[PDB]
C-alpha cells in the first residue's frame, strides 16, 4: 500500500490535431480489416467519460494521492453506465471482428454492457463478481461485493456447497487468475493486432500482454492521451478521447454501437452477425 510502486503518475497529456487523428483513425481501420485475429487490452481510461477517475492521469487516483488530493467520482460503480467505447467493443465481438477483450478494470461495465464473458479476461477482478473458495462458482451480482484483496464478503455458495463468497479484487501481492491470464496470454500470442485503450501499460504482467501480439510480426495500436510503457513498440499511437476515436472507427467499419439496455449479463458469445464487406485496401 505504502511500499507499493504506482508507476509514472500525472505525465502530461498529447493531443494529436484533428487531421493526425482523423489519418490515424482509418490507418487502425485499415488494420482492424488487414487482421484475422484482433486482441483489445482496455484500463481506466475506457470508462472516465463515464464519471470513474482512472488512477494515472492527471486526476488519477494515484497521480491526487500523490499531490494530497482525492480522486472525484461523477458516479456510482452502481449508476456507471458503459461509454460509446465500452458499446463498440461489444458490437464488434458481435459481428466476429473482436476475438478476445483483455481488461485490467474492476469497474464491472465490460460484463454489465452486455460483453460475453467467455470472450473476457478481467485480470484485476471485477466490484460485483464474488467467487465460492471451493467450486470456485462466480456470482455477478447486481451491487458492488462490499471488499476487496481476496476477502470473506459475508454470503455463501449455493450451488445445488455452503462455500465462503470472497471478492475477486487483487490486492498489489496476488497473482493474477491463472485462466484469464493463460487466456488472455493465449489470445495475446496469437493476434496479428493488439489495440489497446485507455491503459499506461505500466503493470506487469497486464502491460506486457499487448507486446506478445508484435512478437510474430502483430500489429500493435496504442490508443491513450497520455505516453504509454510500450509506447516504442507501437506501429501507431493515437493521442486522443478513445470515445472519439472508437466513433470515427466503428463509423469507418460501417458499424453502429447499440444501445445499452442497461445491466446485463452475458456468459457465452452469441453466433456472429453480419459484417460489411470490406474495403479493397492494398
Ligand atoms: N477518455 C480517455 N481517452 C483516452 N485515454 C484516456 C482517457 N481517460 C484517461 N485516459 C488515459 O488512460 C490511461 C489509464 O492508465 P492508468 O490510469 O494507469 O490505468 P490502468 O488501467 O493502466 O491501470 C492499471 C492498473 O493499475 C492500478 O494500480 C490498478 O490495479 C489498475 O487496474 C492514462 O494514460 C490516461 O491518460
Ligand atoms: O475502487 C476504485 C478506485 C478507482 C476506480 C477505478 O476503477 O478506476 N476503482
Ligand atoms: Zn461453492
Amino acid at each position: 500500500p505504502f511500499t507499493a510502486d504506482k508507476g509514472k503518475c500525472g505525465l502530461p497529456e498529447i493531443f494529436d490535431p484533428p487531421e493526425e487523428l482523423e489519418r490515424k483513425v482509418w490507418e487502425l481501420a485499415r488494420l482492424v480489416w488487414q487482421s484475422s485475429s484482433v486482441v483489445f487490452h482496455t484500463g481506466a481510461g475506457i470508462s472516465t467519460a463515464s464519471g470513474i477517475p482512472d488512477f494515472r492521469g492527471p486526476h488519477g487516483v494515484w497521480t491526487m494521492e500523490e499531490r494530497g488530493l482525492a480522486p472525484k467520482f461523477d458516479t456510482t460503480f452502481e449508476s456507471a453506465r458503459p461509454t460509446q467505447t465500452h458499446m463498440a467493443l461489444v458490437q464488434l465481438e458481435r459481428v466476429g471482428l473482436l476475438r478476445f477483450l483483455v481488461s485490467q478494470n474492476v469497474d464491472g461495465l465490460h460484463v454489465r454492457s452486455g460483453f460475453p464473458r467467455d470472450k473476457l479476461a478481467e485480470l484485476h477482478g471485477n466490484m460485483f463478481v464474488e467467487e465460492c473458495a471451493k467450486c470456485k462458482t462466480q456470482y455477478v451480482r447486481d451491487t458492488v461485493v462490499g471488499t476487496m484483496g481476496l476477502k470473506a464478503t459475508g454470503r455463501l455458495c449455493t450451488v445445488a456447497c455452503r462455500g465462503e463468497l470472497r471478492d475477486t479484487i487483487l490486492d498489489w501481492e496476488d497473482s493474477l487468475p491463472d485462466r484469464d491470464l493463460a487466456l488472455a496470454d493465449e489470445a495475446s500470442r496469437n493476434a496479428d493486432l493488439s489495440i489497446t485503450l485507455g491503459t499506461s501499460l505500466q503493470i506487469r504482467p497486464s502491460g506486457n500482454l499487448p507486446l506478445a501480439t508484435k512478437r510474430r510480426g502483430g500489429r500493435l495500436v496504442i490508443v491513450n492521451l497520455q505516453p504509454t510503457k510500450h509506447d516504442r513498440h507501437a506501429d501507431l499511437r493515437i493521442h486522443g478521447y478513445v470515445d472519439e476515436v472508437m466513433t470515427r472507427l466503428m463509423k469507418h467499419l460501417g458499424l453502429e454501437i447499440p444501445a445499452w439496455d442497461g445491466p446485463r449479463v452475458l456468459e457465452r458469445a452469441l453466433p456472429p452477425l453480419p459484417r460489411p464487406p470490406t474495403p479493397k485496401l492494398e
